[PDB]
């Protein structure tokens, strides 16, 4: 489809997709000798993303920033493995996201999930300690002056998770939105909600994002770049899909169903898209957690 760019390589004059479209790392060209990365992928893609990076970046000491939307294992798994190969990089993440990397228990969960995704006999490169990452915490509303023609605003966007932020390039009307709008359904063209921490926060983040100057390019955590009407309408559509799921939950409960019934149906209808980077137990359990959240707050 012409409104979804979903191939590795160049996406715009300044922007490339590295790795797999399902868990991509974006590469911004900031100048002749300066680059940034956006989103932090899954650990097992280290050599793939590194190889792709080196096709565009002849000297990786020119990689100066790495912007991170949130602490989930599929959005920061590359950091310890590519860190050592990027001697000038500064990781830019929220305060709560940075805090997660200082927690032994939180780090354990991330490492276990990423290691479930290794192909057999696959060995990972030498890793920085999670608590030694070259991180700089960024605040809600902060302007990241990345280069002469790259200025991105941090916007708090809690709900999917309690640390989540998005990054807005107003010059290009371009929003890196992480998972805050949900998972874009490639077959049907609609947003699937991903409410895994707080429904009220998730919806209020979408209300605020809807107020941004009209979007031209919308870049979520999975699936590529959305443009045209999909970008312009994305936040509003994500919000109305979340409400649709609430009504659906209420309708079935009112017929005496357990949360497990709609959970299995959502896993069946939606779990196939992420099967290659998400353990299926996690998808089904995530569907259950989401319905538990919607059921409590509705
Ligand atoms: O956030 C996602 O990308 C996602 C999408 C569908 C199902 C589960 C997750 C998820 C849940 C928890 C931590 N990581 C990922
Ligand atoms: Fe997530
Ligand atoms: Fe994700």
């Amino acid at each position: 489809h012409m409104l979804r760019l979903s191939a590795p390589g160049q996406l715009d004059d300044d922007l490339c997709l590295l790795g797999d479209v399902q868990v991509p790392v974006f590469l911004l060209r900031l100048g002749e000798a300066s680059w940034a990365l956006v989103e932090g992928g899954i650990s097992r893609d280290a050599e793939l993303v590194w190889a792709d990076l080196c096709r565009w970046v002849a000297d990786p000491s020119q990689v100066h920033y790495w912007l991170i939307t949130h602490k989930h294992y599929d959005h920061c798994g590359l950091l310890p493995y590519l860190c050592p190969r990027l001697p000038n990089v500064q990781v830019l993440a929220s305060e709560r996201t940075c805090q997660a990397w200082k927690s032994e228990s939180a780090v354990r969960v991330v490492e276990r999930l990423n290691r479930q995704l290794l192909r057999a006999e696959q060995r990972l490169p030498e890793a920085c300690a999670w608590d030694a990452l070259p991180v700089r915490a960024v605040a809600d509303g902060e302007w990241l002056e990345l280069g002469p023609r790259h200025r991105l605003q941090v916007i708090e966007a809690h709900g999917h998770s309690d640390d989540h932020v998005v990054f807005y390039d107003v010059r290009r009307r371009r929003l890196f939105c992480g998972d805050a709008l949900g998972e874009f359904d490639e077959a049907e063209g609609v947003w699937r909600p991903l409410v895994f921490d707080d429904m009220e926060a998730y919806l209020e983040s979408l209300e605020r994002l809807q107020r941004l100057p009209t979007l031209l390019q919308l870049i979520p955590g999975h699936g590529g770049l959305l443009r045209g009407r999909l970008a312009a309408d994305g936040a509003e559509s994500a919000y109305t899909e979340c409400l649709r799921l609430c009504r659906r939950l209420l309708w079935r409960q009112s017929m005496g169903e357990s949360l497990d019934e709609l959970s299995e149906e959502l896993h069946r209808a939606w779990g196939g898209q992420s099967v290659d980077f998400l353990p299926g137990e996690l998808h089904l359990g995530s569907m259950r957690r989401m319905l538990e959240i919607l059921s409590r707050q509705a």
